[PDB]
RNA sequence: CCUGAUUGGUGAGGG
RNA sequence: CCUGAUUGGUGAGGG
RNA sequence: CCUGAUUGGUGAGGG
């Protein structure tokens, strides 16, 4: 599905202010795979797009939240990385509160 | 790692390292320990989740069950070297010897249901 | 006592006990260790009393074939060993200095 | 040779 | 061999 | 009860 660029700009941000996150495809779809993951965050211009095309399902399957992001290379500088990162996991939101905001606006589309 | 059979939470591991430093006799380091759990006369060892190369601690849970030998994990070789009385690292320790005997055994029931 | 250790000879013994990397203080843990054959030299305080409590080592030593000898007191035996209270006696399982010990062993054989 | 505790019961010293 | 960062957690290094 | 370290690995504490 298709996010808003104000949401994104949200998601971005609350991946900035996590205390802890998984960064990579690797950790990512372990951090799902073992259920610490609260919400996942995945760029939409991974090529191959293979790489990410299984964590929608997976997610879903572990009942976790998720949502998209135009830049990869946005969503690595988010995760404090000076390259890009495929997908992000937020391990420990920076504020509850707005975390489970997030994930409800995101539940909506 | 793999030589870490299941997941010790953090208050108790609290209880664990405090275990070691009122235990009236120990052994630390895996050739002391080790040598206690070949003699029998361990109570309780104590694994330091960091060890690397694995190898030199992977023998002691096996050889625990083996012996019907209680035995759990803390995170950090420093803090357990630490609990045993040392300014440096152990990779694991026995306990020979407890300081109270309710608190041991009620410490390794726990450990036997996170098992 | 039974034989004389001359007070320089005393002294050896005092500070060998202070060297030991591994010793065993006290009347039982020395008559423990002796039993189970892991000491190497047992040395004995000449002032305990009642002596009843030391008696039996001259002869339980002998009949092992562990060397021993005396030190006039149990006090300085117990400083000797680190305490800071007497000690009856004291075995000593791991010496500071093999050769050394070799040697004293030898001076209070002679002794006996 | 230089570095200088970044090492360490993952086994020193002694027997 | 040349180019020289155009590559990149899309997994380096380590165990 | 008083004395108050005159006691003490000549065996405390723990298992
Ligand atoms: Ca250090
Ligand atoms: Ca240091
Ligand atoms: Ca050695
Ligand atoms: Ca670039
Ligand atoms: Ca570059
Ligand atoms: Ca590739
Ligand atoms: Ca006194
Ligand atoms: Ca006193
Ligand atoms: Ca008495
Ligand atoms: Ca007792
Ligand atoms: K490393």
């Amino acid at each position: 599905f298709k996010v808003p660029e104000e949401i994104q700009k949200e998601l971005l941000d609350a991946v900035a202010k996590a205390q802890k996150i998984k960064k990579g495809a690797n950790e990512v779809t372990k951090a799902v795979e073992r259920g610490i993951a609260k919400l996942v965050i995945i760029a939409e211009d991974v090529k191959p797009e293979e790489v990410v095309a299984h964590l929608p399902y997976l997610c879903e399957e572990k009942g976790i939240p998720y949502a998209y992001v135009a830049s990869k290379q946005d969503l690595g500088k988010a995760a404090g990385l000076e390259v890009a990162a495929s997908s992000v996991a937020i391990i420990n939101e920076g504020d509850a509160e707005e975390l489970k905001v997030l994930i409800e606006k995101v539940n909506v589309l």
